[PDB]
């Protein structure tokens, strides 16, 4: 559970926002890309796994699950690549609610920057700091408890 | 001390590698950019502070220290922007040694990818996982101890 992440892809302004959620904490990382490709997803996962101890990734769709480039990145980074089938039906709603929240925050800051990527990183910051513990606090505590 | 980071700028293949080091752990984040500008540095710090609890940043040079865009990003993200004067003379050597190590790793993986940015993220991964604890383990433990 400390090492479990979920990929999520949402759309805004004709661009793609790729999100990784640490399932146990709600902590996120995100990036803007022109379109979701295997190569972009693979690079995103490489970045993620260099920064946090990623054991398992539930992929966001079948194309990324199938992608040999994504499989290669997961091999390289020591990640178990899994499907994202919501065996628990509450998973759909949770991700739906997160995308809605994220877009709301992006709207609240969108005029503080020209580029969507800047607004998305502001939204990541606000989400991860929001308190009673924050997602940023929870992920660190969860992983530290695991290490020891 | 848990919140203290240092910026570092190094060059390879006619490009710039921008690095943030968590001083107490040696944990790093890095990105490739075509050139170091205030805007690029500001965006990099915004990303960093959304991901880790950044209290203080020692800037890498006077241009980034002076930059109103960098100052604005630090204001936005709640970061105390400081100079990077090595009051401790061992700081020069430590960063020098880190850039050398990073470039060595980049060389060891450079043929596993076309794009320099990919090789740099592989290097970040290897650095942060290298064991006796790893830098990734140390940063989580340091911050978790602080939170509690
Ligand atoms: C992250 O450091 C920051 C520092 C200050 C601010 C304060 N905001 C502004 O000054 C502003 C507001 C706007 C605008 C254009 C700007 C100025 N830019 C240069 C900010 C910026 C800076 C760096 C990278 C960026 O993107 C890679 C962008 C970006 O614009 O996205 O157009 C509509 O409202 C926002 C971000
Ligand atoms: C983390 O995802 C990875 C998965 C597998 C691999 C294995 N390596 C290769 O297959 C390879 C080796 C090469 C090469 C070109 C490639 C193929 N590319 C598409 C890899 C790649 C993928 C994604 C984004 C990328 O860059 C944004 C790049 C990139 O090339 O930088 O040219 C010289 O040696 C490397 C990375
Ligand atoms: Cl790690």
């Amino acid at each position: 559970s400390p090492g479990i992440w979920q990929l999520d892809c949402t759309h805004l302004e004709g661009k793609v926002i790729l999100v990784a959620v640490h399932v146990a904490s709600g902590y996120i990382e995100a990036e803007v890309i022109p379109a979701e490709t295997g190569q972009e997803t693979a690079y995103f996962l490489l970045k993620l796994a260099g920064r946090w101890p990623v054991k398992t990734v539930h992929t966001d769709n079948g194309s990324n699950f199938t992608s040999t480039t994504v499989k290669a990145a997961c091999w390289w980074a020591g990640i178990k690549q899994e499907d994202g089938i919501p065996y628990n039906p509450q998973s759909q709603g949770v991700i739906e609610s997160m995308n809605k929240e994220l877009k709301k925050i992006i709207g609240q800051v969108r005029d503080q920057a020209e580029h969507l990527k800047t607004a998305v990183q502001m939204a990541v910051f606000i989400h991860n700091h929001k308190r009673g513990y924050s997602a940023g606090e929870r992920i660190v505590d969860i992983i530290a408890t695991d290490i020891q």
